[PDB]
């Protein structure tokens, strides 16, 4: 079973990127999003008829009432930059057993990139190990976030007491920032708003790479996919370093 | 034609500048800097090319200004071997290298090099713009309330800077971030309608004016005036607020809201 998971995602990447490349750099944002998702659904329940599967439009779907395993997809977390021609979209693929990620793909198919967290093993990228860094304090971070614009009320003055603390804050690029921590080349990302099909895949990534990866309280993030869940937003904070991470929470004072 | 023989140089010294840079790209994931050594041993290798093929040219770039075995030269090329140093540095791959070959002051060819993506985006004047050696456009926008404007930071704008660009920033479609260069070549290609930036240096901007300018776009300063720098033994590199647009109509508009 769990090696034909890792085959299977890969597969439906694979399925996703060929159709995403017909599109990039030419509503074609919504018609790619939507043929991509088709192609990813048809080779997982081809695969796992007994699985489900969640995305943002069409919602929770299973030929079944319950499922012990739900796939939660985006063809295209980063559609400013996929309109605006920018390659670091990425698609994100999560696996979920009883509502726990157990695998998570970051998929940029123009760039030819592909991160695969899975339970029990290291984080890849096209196939070899990635580990996070150590940071020194949180005056020596490097941190990420896809917009300024992206925060408001609270949300924003708690962004901002991070913001205000780290090396220097970066912009633009939505998972590819968290992809970039796996890698070891950035130390913080925080975000706000955040739907579940959005973050969920980056979790056994971040943490399969040696980091970490929580809601602005420092707890789990979870999402349980179901017949009836609804996708409400979360905020988000991944750190390579946890003693990193726990600064972070602590100026988030959340 | 001589701006055939300077295309090939410009093209001969990109992917020198390549070479070195792939070198040291995403080395730094343990925790002089890799940025700092690439940018340095790139501008060499950009330089040693140029100047074997054109000894009685000029060349300059940030760390050591003016350089040329004569005391004056009709022909400098200005050099940026890492123009995103941040991008770079965090691993992301949108960095660019620029080359401006100048002629009396004057941009005559301009590159932006992504050496890791493999895109080189190419301004001759006389000739549309390419990438990769196809031609490329930018696109018509019908009011700057549909645009997309990029520019690399929310923070690299003060004082009456900022608020110039804040005008301009709540009248657009949206307003994105992050990548230096790259958005001037997406603009080019016409994917990003207006670049909107205060502080840029001459190695920063030159190479982007025959690129835009070549692919049916429009480049100025905030008042609209002509972007013009000349290298010499004792110019100063001083900044410069740019705007960049695909459509000269957003052009207008945009400089109706900084109110420069
Ligand atoms: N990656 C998040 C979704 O982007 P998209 O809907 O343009 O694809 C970006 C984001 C950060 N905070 C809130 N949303
Ligand atoms: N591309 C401009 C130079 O970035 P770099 O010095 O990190 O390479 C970014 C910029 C915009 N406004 C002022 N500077
Ligand atoms: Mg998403
Ligand atoms: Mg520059």
């Amino acid at each position: 079973q769990l090696n034909h998971f890792s085959d299977v995602a890969n597969k439906a990447a694979n399925a996703a990127g060929d159709v995403i490349r017909k599109y990039f750099r030419k509503s074609p944002v919504t018609i790619a999003d939507q043929s991509a998702e088709e192609a990813m659904v048809s080779v997982i329940l081809d695969n796992f008829p007994s699985h489900a599967v969640y995305g943002e439009e069409k919602g929770w779907r299973c030929k079944q009432d319950s499922a012990d395993y739900v796939w939660v997809l985006d063809p295209i977390d980063g559609t400013k930059s996929f309109i605006t021609g920018k390659p670091l979209f990425g698609t994100l693929i999560a696996l979920l057993q009883n509502g726990t990620p157990i695998l998570g793909i970051i998929d940029q198919p123009v760039l030819k990139e592909r991160w695969i967290g899975i339970t029990g093993k290291r984080t890849t990228l096209n196939g070899q190990e990635v580990s996070t860094r150590t940071c020194a304090d949180l005056s020596q971070a490097y941190l990420y976030t896809t917009s300024p614009h992206l925060f408001s009320g609270d949300a924003e003055e708690a962004f901002i007491r991070v913001r205000d603390k780290v090396k220097i804050p970066l912009y633009g690029c939505d998972c590819y920032a968290y992809a970039l921590l796996s890698s070891g080349f950035v130390d913080l990302v925080v975000e706000s708003g955040l739907k579940p099909y959005d973050f969920l895949a980056l979790i056994p990534v971040i943490e399969g790479s040696g980091g970490v990866i929580t809601d602005w309280k420092g707890h789990q993030l979870r999402w349980e996919a179901s017949p009836l869940s609804i996708a409400t937003s979360f905020n988000v904070v991944a750190a390579g370093d946890k003693q990193i991470h726990q600064q972070a929470l602590d100026s988030l004072q959340w």
